[PDB]
């Protein structure tokens, strides 16, 4: 007879009722309770829906319960919300971002043969010979059919001038649930979360002393923050985020959401991580800033800590209303970097100490 | 040495007693008062809308309309030259009048398998069963390729959650200028006025405890306010109205022009009743705001009377150039509400208690 | 067993619910096996694609046989459904002639058409006049088009017949039919139907009744719907158009019943695919005259008018070495005569008195 108190028991309540919320919604994340246009810290499941009808205009059968129960009494709120399924910044950091700089790092443009993309972070195997490289979206890494793929910064051979920074050595897709998240987070037997990685060593001819590992326009970040799914639920949802792109630059955002899930029209099951919101009604990202990291907002004065990095392009996918008397406001996706770095088995560098002992 | 135009009729059959060389190098014609550097002025004229107003240098005599034009009875008035041609709100109103309210009303967004309107207002009609329904466009209503077309609020079933309202009655298509107006306003054999307009009865089972009367922004409104042809000018041309729609909110305007027409290719002469423009060259009305009510907004504090509804969404259909120091504006065509409430008898509720009889 | 149409629609009716689940329409007529049509009652059900019954689930496999009231079996049979001519005819019919008649083309301000036979209203005036399609006759946002032959003023010479008094919209099969055809409360039997009067000024002695292409026509043959089975089903029947000419038929079907995702469910009487493969009408032909084909030295009889526009729509695709073929629907001609309360006049003798 508790009030759910974790991501944890969100996510089981919701796996209790995935068949109830799913009949007349959009998607289903789990968060904060958003009322009059603000969150609220009364923890509840999140359902997005394509409008917001009075409850008067409704048939008792589309009325959806403001309360639900899980497993060993836990009972939670249910909220609706108005969900729906190009202006480049110009400033001194997009021009050093883009290929104007002096050395590379995080946030700056990676491009293929074909499509552009954005520097995740400086990353290191932490098996075998433990090569140093980086790491980014496979939708902009990896063509799904030219055998081999490299990486060119700013632009490829045939598109302008550019070094050859390497090639693509390991790229993860959907995984199941069960080795995400741990838990059985649904009922259905084809359930995949979707969290695009790749892992490119930079080459053996390299200029890699021209690198650097400290985030432009953020300053100098920590160690990874590991998100935990039975912490305070105030510790991840409700706080404040930054991002470094190559196209929008420096924007700050929100956290909305976690856990969202799409159930595509053929039965499989996709499940995307985190819902990021631009901040002052702004946008948090435009398309082709796919692979940026996404570090937390410094708080009391620490040192910011990554958290994961950006899916790509969520305007195609659409936007969500928060209440009020203003236009929508598109979001933004996440990927956890904590599953990331271990299901690729990667290690962050955050300094030059562990850059240059380790590239022997 | 005769008088001078002073009123809507018998000095708009100036315009019929000379429509022979006011159209050949015009796209239509109206009656109102002449504009003036930008200005509307108070003499009675014929405006003259021609695509491109060239100044007097470069035009051989033939395409130069005069300025003083004569009628039956010797009655002058003078004639003017203007340049005419041929993403909703996000606010708390636009909200409401979609279905995020507990009651429907005028200015409630009303929705049919296809196409997307607005509620005109609650209505009775006149003689036998007396239910209360409302009234709109048909251009939302009604369809000819399907034998019924329901009403649904605020979507229908197969686009989204909404309550049944009911189904079209009457629609009288366009109809000709004798019984509309009374006057033989042309020398056209077919002349025609689109009057579209549309009662649709309220469902048996719908519950009407849950639809009211205030016009959920203007306030409360009185009795229907008809458009008298024989009282001076200055009644109708000139003064300022207002509206409410589903896509605009609510926005503000002014009469410019009456009873203007517009003839096609094929023969037929179209009349359109009402110009209106919008303050401080902002719009009047978006598309999709087409069945909204038009009210004139009221002076020395009395109750605002509806005098028409919107004809049509307007993106394509208007450009004008008041000013030669900003761009055209956009103008929102009217339909009368009372010669309309004749040929589809009706009567307006502007009160809760009328609800209850 | 049936052996009319009266108890086929009525076993359809019953067993309407388990065929409208994984099919594009129904039908009645007659069963089909390997190619031609056999003289056994059948419901014929059409699919979107045959397959063999090994590949489907066992609740996907439809019965061959269904029962309705009063002891009365049928069987099923699965149809795959795949929801100009230059001669001296089509010249004639397009405006070269000196006189009018069955076939000829008629025209609005926006669209062609294809008149249909020469009408005449059964009471009030009784004045003269002919019927074709309202998809021809009416523009809707305009009731009363006036008519023109061969072209409108706007768009080349021509003449003018008359405007549009009377048209059809859809009707419910409780007065078409007479059976309740279906546990749906929405039910429609759309038949297109306008009878346009001839104007006042009109010579009238350029007006023919004789078909351009088929001779004489006799009186109008009403379709009933209590007979034997083989008197309309698997009959020869042709037209007069203006697009195609001259050209041969088959009837294949009576009363199908296609469907919209409206849940409105909607009814089309006559089903005609070509002969030797060909096509029935092209484009146009929409109010062309279905005429039975004569039998024993008999006068051929109008049994139907094709709606229309369903060549590049509709085909009927047969699981038997061959690429589709296309199908033409029509309406019976009695009851579009009767609701419109309208005669024909076969005859020169009726014309002029
Ligand atoms: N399927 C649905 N489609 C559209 N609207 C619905 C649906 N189900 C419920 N609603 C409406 O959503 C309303 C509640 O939204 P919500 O759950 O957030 O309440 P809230 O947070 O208290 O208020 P607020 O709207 O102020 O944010 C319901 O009370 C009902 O009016
Ligand atoms: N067919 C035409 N096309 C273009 N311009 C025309 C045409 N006919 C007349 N004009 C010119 O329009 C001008 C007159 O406009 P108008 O009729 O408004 O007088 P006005 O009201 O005194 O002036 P304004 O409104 O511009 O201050 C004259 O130069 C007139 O010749
Ligand atoms: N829903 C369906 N979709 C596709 N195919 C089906 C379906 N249901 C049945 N079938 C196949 O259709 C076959 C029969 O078609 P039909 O009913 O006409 O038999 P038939 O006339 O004896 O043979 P023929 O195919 O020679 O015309 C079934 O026996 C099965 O093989």
């Amino acid at each position: 007879g508790q009030q759910a108190n974790s991501l944890l028991d969100l996510m089981t309540i919701r796996a209790f009722h995935s068949k109830i919320l799913r009949r007349f919604s959009l998607g289903t994340a789990v968060g904060f309770r958003i009322r009059k246009g603000d969150l609220t810290d009364i923890p509840a499941i999140l359902v997005f829906v394509a409008r917001k009808v009075h409850k008067k205009w409704l048939n008792p059968a589309q009325c959806l319960p403001a309360i639900l129960e899980g497993p060993g009494g836990v009972w939670c709120d249910v909220d609706v919300v108005e969900f729906s399924y190009k202006e480049q910044m110009f400033s001194e950091l997009v021009d050093k971002l883009c290929g104007s700089d002096e050395c590379i790092g995080s946030g700056s443009q990676v491009a293929s043969h074909e499509t552009f993309g954005t520097l995740g972070a400086i990353v290191k195997r932490r098996t075998g010979n433990k090569q140093v490289g980086f790491l980014t979206n496979h939708h902009v890494a990896v063509d799904l059919d030219y055998p081999n793929q490299k990486m060119f910064h700013p632009l490829p051979p045939n598109l302008g001038p550019g070094v050859y920074l390497g090639a693509v050595e390991r790229a993860t897709s959907f995984i199941t649930d069960d080795v995400w998240y741990g838990i059985y987070a649904g009922t259905n037997p084809e359930t995949f979360v979707r969290a695009d990685g790749a892992f490119i060593p930079f080459a053996d001819d390299f200029d890699i002393s021209t690198v650097t590992t400290v985030v432009r326009g953020v300053g100098d970040i920590g160690d990874v923050k590991v998100i935990d799914l039975q912490c305070p639920l105030n510790s991840l949802i409700g706080r404040q985020v930054c991002k470094v792109g190559r196209s929008s630059g420096h924007t700050t955002g929100t956290v909305m959401a976690y856990a969202l899930e799409y159930n595509d029209e053929k039965g499989i099951c996709f499940f995307t991580d985190i819902l990021v919101v631009g901040e002052n009604r702004q946008t948090f990202d435009l398309e082709g800033d796919s692979g940026s990291l996404i570090i937390l907002t410094s708080q009391d004065g620490e040192k910011p800590r990554p958290i994961g990095i950006i899916w790509g392009g969520t305007a195609n996918r659409g936007r969500l209303k928060l209440t009020s008397d203003h236009g929508p406001e598109n979001w933004t996706s996440g990927v956890d970097l904590g599953r990331l770095l271990d299901r690729l088995e990667l290690d962050i560098i955050i300094t030059n100490e562990s850059l240059q002992d380790a590239v022997q």
